[PDB]
């Protein structure tokens, strides 16, 4: 049968794929590279081109965190959601992290399913 | 009995609480007094300063819209959700209007319950 | 202006509405009257007749508990969205109280707007 | 470097875990084998022995489906967030499906992270 962590579509495989000749689904993420502990700092989280009315839109973002170290992993930082021909699949967050890892964006859409970006993020 | 929109923390007896005197509860709404149509624009919702702990934290923003002329009101524009110690409860949404109205911002403390925020926008 | 308290369906008002003629928005609590205190229970949750549809459907839920003698209110005890066509707007919940009040409910719909229902429950 | 879908504690790998010594995180997943198009049925998900406080408590539940012959997969069916102390990891959805597939339950723990499980429906 099928895993659900394979049913979500990675970064490298969402280059070959039909619907992204007409729009992108993986998440952009914006975040330094490195950052000062316990210092805060904005990670922004974009999706588009993509439509966006009740019928097909970015439903919701989510921002998760692998913290290296911590015996278990991921820490969810953060979810948006939003509201289909108002809202823009598009958010700023504010962080304070402690430790180094790596920052996942999942973005959701009604017809499409889930899309997944990775992006390293250090602590110093 | 007491109804359920009640029990929520007005601006204006948000200034005569005993909690107000050591964190403030009431969201900070930042957008532009008037918009264009259909045009895309950034509403900047924060709360602070509050302690954000597992034990007491902004557990959660809520924006929602009143749209003049709608039948029935309000529009949920956007929800989001910070984990405690690590997302500061200070969020970015990008958004597009079609009519004139009002931005409502709830902040959700596990301790103090629920605050509110009123911000008037005009679309030209 | 208006408040954003104000801006909710009581169940009071609720049966004075045009759009009462076709659709039952406030949620319907089915839960004891009465518990014993740190012992679990279900709440039902639910709403209906309504249409369940990408374009018009209860999307969510909200369970709020006013406890008698904490001093502040309320607390949120759970949140459940819907996808509109596949989930009915109905939930049941598992819960444990230690002291008496109010369960409040807060059904949303994309046209309809926020309604209210609110049920008393002891502890003993 | 690792993929989010990796992150996920499966079923499979569940039970090979020293926290499972403790506590199990993996849903448990009630539903049908088979049922008819378009009727509606009760699927419960839950999780337990667990903790259930501010400091360690299973935070939320999401449920996905993989719609045999859907284009893209999966399609998110229901979310459901508990709070800490007063709501048990413990929900009751109803549901109608059109099409045979596999319904998931991602469980989230503010400390041990995702946990996965999955249920074959056949829809005749
Ligand atoms: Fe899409
Ligand atoms: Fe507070
Ligand atoms: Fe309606
Ligand atoms: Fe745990």
């Amino acid at each position: 049968m099928k895993s659900f962590g394979e049913l979500i579509y990675t970064p490298d495989r969402a280059e070959g794929e039909a619907i992204s000749k007409a729009e992108k689904h993986t998440p952009k993420i914006e975040a330094p590279e490195k950052v000062k502990a316990d210092q805060p700092f904005q990670v922004r989280v974009s999706v588009g081109p993509h439509p966006n009315e009740a019928a097909h839109s970015i439903r919701w973002i989510e921002l998760y965190f692998y913290e290296e170290g911590r015996p278990f992993n991921p820490v969810m930082l953060g979810r948006v959601a939003f509201e289909p021909g108002y809202a823009e699949p598009d958010v700023t967050f504010t962080l304070k992290l402690k430790k180094s890892g790596v920052l996942y964006a999942i973005s959701y859409c009604n017809l499409h399913g889930l899309w997944e970006a990775r992006k390293e993020i250090k602590v110093e």
